[PDB]
């Protein structure tokens, strides 16, 4: 079907996330999957130094290891996320994902999240490290300002951009979703700018509606080399199911 194709490659891009040192290794075994490698796993800065011995130890080094700085809050403290950032760096992340600061920005302040996004991009660009910016739209709401967060942290640097922390009420939408992947078109950046919808993807068919509008709106190359799946353990068992595994 249409339903497994897209299963099969939402898996091979999802970042899955989850608190215990016993949680995480489980979380790495999980993402070695009877049909391959997910993409990343997602997790607490403190967890990264035993996630990589897990990983390199049940052979799939590959696997990315993701995590957040300025986290969930998004404040706009730019000392504070990037001192954070330095740490997650020095504890071995592949690319920290921060939060955008969102409320500083609704109440009018554009120049801060610049300023945060960009300190934050020379401490990762400086080790190799991708950095990803999450704008919360559950908390911006507004098309407008969904906009303008995407592309003031497109313009400082941002490697992706993602709708959600998934620590607010409301994560990532259809609508929303389009909305960040139009600023990524209209600002011609999809060669190097990916996308991923965070927060309250669920199911297989949750994360198929996610990588239509990015077949739609940038094609098939584009989502299998950069749009990304999110979500927990929950969501890579229903893939699997809609691959007829479990």
């Amino acid at each position: 079907t249409d339903l497994k194709a897209s299963s099969l490659r939402a898996l091979k891009l999802m970042h899955l996330a989850t608190d215990t040192d016993e949680k995480v290794i489980a979380l790495c075994h999980q993402a070695k999957t009877p049909v391959g490698t997910t993409d990343a796993i997602y997790i607490y800065p403190r967890f990264i130094p035993i996630a990589r011995k897990t990983l390199k130890e049940q052979g799939t080094p590959e696997i990315r290891i993701w995590t957040s700085t300025n986290f969930p809050h998004g404040n706009d403290d730019i000392d504070i996320a990037l001192a954070e950032t330095r740490a997650a760096i020095a504890y071995g992340a592949d690319g920290v994902a921060v939060v955008f600061p969102y409320r500083a920005l609704m109440a009018g302040n554009e120049q801060v999240g610049f300023d945060l996004v960009k300190a934050c991009k020379e401490a990762c660009a400086a080790a190799n490290v991708l950095l990803s910016v999450i704008i919360e739209t559950g908390e911006l709401k507004d098309e407008a300002l969904i906009r303008k967060a995407s592309e003031i942290s497109i313009k400082a640097g941002a490697d992706h951009i993602v709708t959600s922390t998934g620590k607010v009420a409301v994560g990532a939408t259809p609508e929303s979703a389009r909305i960040m992947m139009e600023v990524i078109r209209d600002m011609g950046v999809e060669k190097t700018v990916g996308f991923i919808p965070a927060g309250g993807v669920r199911t297989a068919e949750d994360a198929q509606k996610y990588l239509a509008i990015a077949d739609e709106l940038f094609g098939a190359d584009w989502a299998d080399a950069r749009h990304y799946a999110f979500g927990a353990s929950s969501l890579l068992a229903s893939l699997l199911k809609a691959l007829g595994h479990g």
